[PDB]
């Protein structure tokens, strides 16, 4: 019933890449439970799901585990115990999300539409959070992010060129100062991400005049993205 | 100050880390009765409705390749293992959602202190876990695979039937004991164990039962028991 459609990119071996495609928030998933059953009020959703995270929250932040049929959450720590103390510098709270029954339920009716490799050799492969050491495309404000890929060397004089952010929400699109690029190699582009963005889902690009391998600039910029998730800065 | 209270422990990791004293765990039960007490104004009924469809519409999102955020969590699905002939193969290729916490977390953690409790009373405990298949440490465990302890003076021993690793189920308090052979390692500060395959979904009690002594020493008369919450997620396919 279910079809997840991905790429073939280079690990060296090669994995299973999710096409970008499409990110929804709690707006969209009322739309879609109000599709589903006309039967039931959005505003009464909405309260319904506003109550639900206040009961969760505060659940976890008082050391329970956490499980819905979606997911299991239990409040966990990260950072070195200095000196037997917490120091809110090195120390930090978080909830670690583990997929529940509901989920492993839906994985069993899903199948994999392999797309093949992509036509350009010029793609963003992986990542991964310098703060949490996620490689799920998770992210921290105003901490670094690696990006791994194919001819990402940001390059070129055209204005286009550098790296966005464009809100999943608002639809507003950040650009990166380029001097927050602290590395730009092909392969390879470490960021600061901007500390001041709202937490959500966005369109990371990376637009380049950077040619595969040596040789000129390209004369048109190419863009290539990626869906991430921003969380908060910390 | 501080509305919520986390407390840890000072657990090892030659150097130390912070261990949470786990209060309980509630499932959609619990939650939608908390939910009811907190607005008195919303119907049980409509609410345990809205959550069976907002469940529906994220499994169906995630599975048709969207990233889903709402304030609890953000997902994606996520592969496993190596493509062999550029083509899944269902033997050796899976799926998985990966999961982090939302903007509703990431405020409410704004709103906690931690308590420091210093070390633990006792040198026999469970300070941490991992979940071979998954390489999770947050002490959640995949059913018919192998699950690592660390700890102190963790050492299955002695002859009372007693002893051994057992699950207790926080569903049905059903008890579920692993056969002692499924005991792959076992070492003072590290136990690997093989879960059982059958095991259903959910949050588990695991305790070790032993007559094993601290350090060097004569096996106990009686067996000493040490436990810790755990969420089993079902066998892969």
């Amino acid at each position: 019933k279910n079809v997840l459609k991905a790429w073939l990119v280079d690990n060296t071996d090669k994995i299973f890449q999710l096409e970008t495609t499409r990110s929804i928030d709690k707006e969209i998933i009322l739309d879609r439970m109000v599709a589903k059953n006309p039967g039931v009020r959005r505003e009464t959703m909405a309260l319904g799901i506003e109550l639900m995270e206040e009961v969760v929250a505060e659940a976890l932040m008082n050391g329970e585990s956490v499980n819905t049929g979606l997911f299991r959450g239990v409040a966990q720590f990260r950072g070195v115990a200095k000196q037997n103390a917490w120091d809110a510098a090195t120390n930090s709270i978080y909830v670690s999300l583990t997929q529940g029954k509901a989920l492993r339920e839906a994985i069993k009716d899903t199948r994999v539409d392999v797309l093949g490799e992509r036509p350009t050799k010029f793609y963003i492969g992986s990542g991964q959070d310098a703060t949490t050491r996620a490689t799920d495309f998770s992210a921290t404000a105003g901490r670094n992010f690696t990006l791994f890929g194919k001819n990402l060397t940001v390059a070129g004089t055209d204005p286009s060129v550098g790296v966005t952010l464009a809100s999943a929400a608002t639809g507003t699109v950040t650009k990166i100062d380029n001097d927050m690029i602290v590395l730009n190699e092909p392969s390879r582009l470490i960021i600061l991400l901007p500390a001041s963005l709202e937490d959500g889902e966005y369109m990371l690009t990376v637009t380049t005049q950077y040619r595969g391998g040596g040789g000129a600039l390209l004369k048109t910029p190419r863009s290539t993205s990626h869906t991430i998730y921003i969380g908060g800065a910390p």
